[PDB]
């Protein structure tokens, strides 16, 4: 098979919960919060070793927190069916900011931009922009590309969304006027897409196959790799620790690490019978990360001072 | 209710199994060994952070790895089915040492003593020495109690073990000819018991109540306590973090904290919806513990270093 690593940096944790996990966001190194399914809310003090629930008064439980996002102490969280809860004492106290029932959609994402400003978007890709602590909200795309099924953040502010089907991607930043499509290069359906810390893009598509955008022309793309070499179910997600150290987790304990951007990968076999599918891979430093499973597990990254 | 324990040293790790962790020891700080049902054998080199799994070749998986202890490098493991296994290089090689196979019950606990020499009680009471790494054993206690509801052992090498009904208890330790039963006190029926760390005794009793023997006459009793004030399913364990700061474990997440030897308790709260029992409760030191949960989940002890 392709190489185990070396040494395994994750640590399999137990929430409080058998919710399943959908976001994280920090407001310094120590203080972040976690948000996900049946109205689940956790603080942590410690740079999330361990998690403390919180729990809001509301006459529903069903709510799907789908984003956290904070600057600094102020804080945005965003679910289905649609609700939108503001703070801005680091999640000491929450409001509820109403949503206009006619909204197309259900809040997908909330980018917390400071100063009480932050983006929001619609499951169907509409983007909405408030500078009023979300009194008021202008459109700034006000035409739904519909489902997409994934979307990702750029260091710089664009998006990328993969079209329902994975049968293309659309991208916008400030200043376009709605999402712009492009076509895929690969015979094969997109499955998740995102940026690198350079700004290329990524995609992870059907069969186990990524590839990056070329460097200064995003509109071409360099060959697909096959991280496993091998067929393989697929993999989900992709992340950066550092400019060269890579990321991809999938379904059933699917964990690899790459240390040359992408190029060549080695299997973190440590986590591979972990009981539970691995989503999402949120870095928040080099030294500070967790990945998103199922059922109220997540992984969280311990550095290696063994040698300390 | 009681009131909330002030900070959780608690993260609940779920381990690469599903399986569930019976016991655990350490060489070292670092590096250690965990056990548990269908032949669950686990290393950590990080002072329990990270695990990793191991695998034996053998020609049953069915195993109960019931026991582990460790005496610098050298190591025993026992289970049921009957089974022994023994290492000489801190567990990179196990052996497998032959038991006898009218050896009455099955192995219940095994304790390195140093120097190819271990302690070995059965699940029926009766307790064998050998000093020749397994090669030749000798009977300490041949004439078995029965099944023991709990077991456990004081700092200085006496075992305490509960009647199958917990109707009494026994005490032995070396030079004693066989167990020694003692009547309970309490109209309630034991279901654990334990050494202090200063070698008294103490029980937890059914229906929420613990009480501790009087120091330098271990045949008398302090006066029952109910930890929760209330009535309660009942706790599993109790053990010391240190003198004065004492843990008790149950069912269904309920863990609370003593601040003084056990007298008065705190429910920690954060804990009570990880989804697990807590079985039983392994400190190593002031700043590293452990406690075993259900279905590869452990609890692990994390030092208040938010001031730091």
């Amino acid at each position: 098979a392709i190489p185990a690593l070396d040494y395994n940096p994750w640590e399999a944790i137990q929430l409080p919960t058998t919710a399943t996990i959908l976001d994280m966001s920090f407001i310094d190194r120590h203080h972040g919060w976690l948000v996900g399914v049946n109205a689940t809310l956790m603080e942590t003090r410690d740079g999330g070793q361990t998690w403390e629930p919180r729990t809001l008064v509301l006459d529903h439980s069903d709510y799907r927190f789908n984003s956290v996002s904070f600057q600094g102490n102020e804080g945005w969280i965003v679910g289905e069916p649609p609700i939108m809860l503001h703070t801005t004492d680091g999640g000491q106290s929450w409001s509820q900011i109403p949503l206009d029932p006619k909204l197309p959609g259900s809040p997908r994402l909330i980018k917390a931009l400071g100063n009480g400003s932050a983006e929001m978007i619609t499951n169907v890709g509409a983007i909405y922009r408030t500078k009023d602590s979300g009194k008021n909200w202008q459109a700034l795309v006000q035409e739904a590309i519909g489902v997409m099924r994934n979307l990702n953040r750029s260091p710089s502010g664009e998006y990328v969304a993969v079209s329902s089907r994975g049968s293309f991607y659309s991208t916008w930043e400030p200043g376009q006027t709605a999402w712009e499509p492009h076509n895929r290069t690969t015979s094969r359906r997109l499955h998740n897409m995102g940026f690198t810390p350079d700004g290329r893009l990524w995609m992870i598509v059907n069969g186990g196959k990524i590839a990056f955008s070329d460097p200064d022309n995003s509109e071409n793309w360099g060959e697909l790799l096959s991280p496993l070499r091998r067929n393989s179910v697929g993999f989900l997600d992709l992340a950066y620790r550092t400019p060269n150290e890579v990321w991809l987790a999938g379904g059933a304990g699917a964990l690899l690490c790459s240390q040359d951007g992408g190029q060549t990968w080695q299997q973190d076999v440590d986590v591979k019978k972990v009981p539970s599918n691995f989503y999402k891979i949120l870095f928040f430093s080099p030294d500070q990360g967790f990945i998103l499973g199922q059922k109220g597990i997540l992984l969280r990254y311990v550095t290696d001072l063994t040698a300390a």
